[PDB]
């Protein structure tokens, strides 16, 4: 939450820090920013009134993270307040994974079935307690299944903080679409605009790898949000 703690977080894992900045930039740029940029930095809201022009303005003046970490403020207070906000969570963290990691995800999802591309970047999501212990409690003796969910890039800031995919709900039969076949997930992950100063590249596509408690529920739909969580992000840079 502080400048000193963000500097440390960004330092450990640049790519994870950059992914968060990129997903923020994607949600903020979107014409759907009001709906997709949730959570929204409180410092840019009077009441329920979101200062999007002030936000777009400060986000566009952000240097890349190597440049930010070489500055240490103090005239760059706005940049650090925003980046420190982007990098904050008491619920979870994002970590960089290798590419021998894709082999692990392909093992958990089985034989690729359809030929598909390897992600350019891989990220693992760590959940904190109570939620992480609660998840395994709900799991019990049941085994964990791994399936994919693709989405437009402007939706992953929200997916990573609120999960898939929240329930005003209003309609019946609502739930998350999953598939063991990444090729099917990928057609729902088109390239979207990221961040111009990203180490990942400015145009990205992102697929979620979901950890599902095996319960009675080619693709399938999970109606109970308590029995799944996002565990990995597969990032492709155009
Ligand atoms: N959004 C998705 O990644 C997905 C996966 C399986 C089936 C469908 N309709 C969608």
């Amino acid at each position: 939450m502080g400048w000193a703690a963000a500097r440390e977080a960004a330092g450990r894992d640049m790519l994870a820090a950059d992914l968060r900045c990129s997903l923020f930039a994607s949600a903020l740029q979107s014409y759907k920013r009001d709906s997709v940029l949730r959570p929204f930095p409180a410092s840019y809201a009077r009441g329920d009134c979101k200062d999007f022009e002030a936000l777009l303005a400060d986000a566009s003046k952000l240097p890349n993270l190597k440049e930010l970490l070489q500055s240490s403020g103090d005239n760059h207070k706005r940049a650090w307040d925003l980046v420190s906000w982007i990098l904050s969570s008491k619920v979870l963290t994002i970590h960089s994974a290798g590419k021998a990691e894709f082999e692990k995800i392909q093992k958990l999802t089985g034989a690729p079935h359809t030929p598909v591309p390897a992600p350019d970047f891989l990220f693992e999501i760590e959940y904190f307690d109570p939620a992480n212990a609660k998840f395994y409690e709900t799991k019990g003796e049941r085994d964990l299944i791994y399936a994919f969910h693709g989405s437009r890039l402007e939706n992953f800031h929200s997916i990573i903080h609120n999960g898939l995919h929240c329930h005003k709900t209003s309609l019946f039969g609502e739930g998350t679409y999953l598939t063991s076949d990444l090729s099917l997930a990928l057609i729902y992950s088109p390239h979207g605009h990221g961040w111009q100063h990203s180490l990942l590249g400015p145009i990205l596509s992102c697929v979620a790898v979901c950890e599902v408690i095996d319960h009675p529920d080619k693709y399938f739909v999970v109606t109970n949000n308590q029995l799944l969580r996002v565990k990995y992000l597969l990032v492709y840079s155009q």
